């Protein structure tokens, strides 16, 4: 089930150590073996987002009441109400026709305040992953026939004793692919999303800094409520329903997560150096695959530029490197474009993800060799940071 | 014309690889050689940004029309519009005098409303660059007397088969300069310059999301129209004419790029890892130049805190190593502040480019060594995001 | 003082190279010695962050003048003042009563504009550190019984000529921390503190775009001023008092930073590879502690996840690498979270500082080994941007 350490893959020094480069993928596993010891396999077993800061809360459904309305007659001034200064109040002034009707002396316009309570319902968060919200479990097993590793961003190294082995560092780091810096963790009732960071800011909801407080205060009110035409001396405020539905038509597209409580999960993935003492290690080869590889499900697509594969191989020489190619609209063949680090099918009954990065517009996915190879068309659109909540 | 890879820049392990640090820049290539094979070359050949997301479009040049106005004698209530609820149409409330002389029975204030329909005719883009946008070709050469590896931040390994050396895994990433976390690309017609991005943010211009959308709809258009003095029954609404000239002023330093459709050319910087199997390399040694230098061209500045600095070699010595050094205001050697991997002159007849990072105020730049340098004080003012915009 | 350099942390090339890993951090040095040569000695000697740009300024003392009214009689139209096209001025338009008591022939509403000019007394300055405002000073000494390399983002390398060594690169950058991204500069008088991003640009205050200008111009300056009741000629305008006590107690447990001028320095990490000429290095071996710690101060919190804990050793062993473990709520050794690179007790009468990253929730932190250990229990909060400016 591991992928064998290849002799490129590591140098043993004349003195000094032997340094290990390894990719860890959810799911994969890898794995060496030194000069007469036991086999040695390192995985990642979760990458788990914790206790991420709120950016900003958002309402998606408010409510209204306490409504006061204070009106003058034509030669009485200015309407007043103590609540104009209150920040959970939206308030609204305007000028109405007062007369002989509604008890004035005058034809005339009076002065008009109203003024409503606006509590939120429903509200939405959007939340940043920092560094310190990041934590990989590794696990590392040596085969007399495992210690559990945690690794994270400003911890990105852990010394671990082994059987036979010896101090064994592992000193790994995020592969590049999601980014923290520009993406969000939206999260609305129970769902949760990763979104564009600009796109959530200009979203246009009444909005409340995440910031530390007693006192919830919402900001741009107006977009959930509605003051109706006033009247002498009565005004209706009312406001707009739940937004929840039109949030969910919006995220249409985005990337939905799963969240527990404060936690989210996330597919990892890990580059590693293993520094160990000066040992020869047995360096593992790999010939191309001959057959013929089969789709065991669809081309899944992220919303970040790549493409995932999951190919079944039909050949007889397992364990084998699995030949990729991608070439552009016009047959370029590109020479690069694959993430995956060890296409490896070790196993000719488990099927094989492989992850890769097309050009935009068209293009063809390759995967292994010959006549006997799968092509696949591809179109790849230009990036975007969401759809327009309307 | 290729730098040669100096032994303190490889490691032949007892066991395992080989490996080796290269810094690939625009223009330079370097070279290296095994025992008794041909001559390895690799050359970054362009980097691209290609089909980056729209954050935000401003408008620049807007136009008016269907300019609708309702007015209502004292006694007459508010006045209403259904553009009111259109968000195409602008829209302004007023009371204005109202009496004999226009229909009304009273002379009071009447209510008026104004809508007119808002729309852009000239726009600018601002749009961020993340990993899935950028992508380098790196040619690598075998001298039997070549393959176009492409590397992205997401897919930063490139395995390749050469003649004679074998597999060779290309494991590059940008070098640290330009930050696309900070700058933007602004396109307006048909130039394109890297702005920072608050800058670009905070401008004061009507503005709508970058988000997908089948009705455009804009933000403070206010700051383009203006409504007249309003009459009984009219007013007029205009627009300020087109702001592409205060635009080219506010944008004046800002680093102007080359884009041809959805793609941006760079002049990319990388640094790669190579790794090869277990193979003893001939590595290359450099003698400091001992003759001088002439500037080829005036010292250019960037706009993130480096200058660029060319030179012509006057000396016989040649391919040697180019002596560098900065010196603060006063006269310290800083030890540090060379960007350029490889100063090397390896041809008398071309001229070499150098990049450094000077100290902030006032500084001097040295190359060539003893009375024969060149010395050049510099001046270099602290950071800004860029111009108001007025 | 220094920790002396592992057997893991190096490899001598067979060829090429000798390359070595080490970490450098405030305090700290490290030390390394070759076969039959003088002791080798690097150390991190200052951080500093310099001439960072303006992201905006805001303000958080105005002041008022200038104040100028016009009021028309109901029949008179709409009042106009030419400051109302003056940028320096902050205007309001409203309706007064009128009537023969203050000139007008009939009782009704006027119409009244106040402008007065705002001026700003007291701002801070929120400032974004960007790649070229980072720089470390390394020393490196050859002990025959010092040369300062220059380390930037953009220049990470220093090539530096050493007796008895040779050629020796430093190539150095910085350890994942701190997040210039994410946290910004405020400086409010003369004091400093790192901020969150957002927090700061949602901070309710009057505020201008950091970019370059020769007219000052601020938005939102509602925020400060407080245009009172007006009368029928009249109208006055008031300014709130001073901000800066608001803003002291919002910045509450925010980070507070030194800067002298331009100049703000940090408590550096750097990660450096050093790559001399093939050489043997003397591995240093540490063997476990097997005394006794005491907590030499209270347990430090940052304000990026980490603790910072400084203990003193009490047993004979010394030099020896100090026993660390971290357990979560229930237990759970985490075989990791330790931040610090050279846990080491070089000298039993130095105290030793050892930063970690616990859990989040709680957990306990674990120094020295055995029933002799010292266990202490932590609560770490889940992340914030701040506190609410009230
Ligand atoms: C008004 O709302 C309720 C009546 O429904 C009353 O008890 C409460 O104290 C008032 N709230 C405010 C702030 O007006
Ligand atoms: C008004 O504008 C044109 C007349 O120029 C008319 O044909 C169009 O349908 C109207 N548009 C709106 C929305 O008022
Ligand atoms: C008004 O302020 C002062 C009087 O205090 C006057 O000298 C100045 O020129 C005026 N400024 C403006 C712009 O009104
Ligand atoms: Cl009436
Ligand atoms: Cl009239
Ligand atoms: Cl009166």
């Amino acid at each position: 089930r591991c992928v064998g350490i290849g002799n490129r893959d590591f140098v043993e020094g004349l003195s000094g150590a032997t340094w290990v480069d390894v990719v860890l993928e959810h799911g994969s596993c890898v794995t060496t073996m030194a000069k007469d010891k036991p086999t040695l396999d390192i995985e990642l077993l979760k990458t788990e987002v914790t206790n991420p800061a709120v950016l900003r809360k958002l309402c998606i459904e408010a409510k209204i009441s306490n409504t006061t309305t204070d009106s003058r007659c034509p030669t009485q001034g200015e309407a007043t109400l103590v609540e104009e200064q209150d920040t959970n109040f939206v308030c609204r002034r305007t000028f109405v026709d007062r007369g002989h009707g509604n008890g004035c002396g005058l034809f005339g316009k009076g002065s008009l305040i109203t003024c409503a309570k606006f509590k939120c319902v429903t509200k939405l968060e959007g939340k940043i992953v920092q560094y310190e919200n990041l934590k990989y479990s590794v696990i590392v097993t040596v085969h007399t026939g495992g210690t559990i590793a945690t690794i994270t961003p400003q911890a990105p190294t852990s010394e671990i004793q082994l059987t036979d082995y010896g101090a064994l560092t592992l000193d790994c780091s995020p592969r590049t692919g999601l980014d923290f810096n520009e993406m969000v963790l939206l999260t609305m009732e129970k769902k949760s999303w990763l979104v564009h960071k600009q796109w959530f800011l200009d979203l246009p909801l009444p909005w409340t800094s995440g910031a530390s407080t007693s006192q919830e205060t919402w900001n741009r009110q107006d977009l959930l409520v509605t003051f109706k035409t006033a009247h002498a001396k009565k005004q209706e405020v009312v406001v707009l329903g739940s937004q929840e539905g039109a949030m969910h038509t919006a995220l249409t597209g985005a990337t939905e997560i799963q969240t527990s409580g404060t936690t989210t999960i996330f597919a990892g993935h890990l580059k590693c150096r293993l520094k160990m003492d000066k040992l020869t290690l047995k360096g593992m080869s790999y010939v191309m695959c001959t057959g013929s590889f089969k789709l065991e499900k669809e081309v899944a697509e992220t919303q970040h530029g790549t493409v995932l594969v999951q190919v079944k191989y039909e050949g007889t020489d397992a364990p084998c490197k699995i030949p990729f190619s991608s070439q552009d609209e016009k047959g370029v063949t590109q020479n690069g474009r694959l993430i995956t680090a060890n296409p490896i099918v070790t196993d000719k009954e488990k099927p094989v993800n492989i992850e890769a990065e097309p050009p935009f517009g068209e293009s063809y996915i390759v995967v292994g060799a010959g006549e006997k190879a799968l092509k696949l068309s591809w179109f790849k659109k230009g990036s975007s940071i969401g759809k327009m909540f309307e």
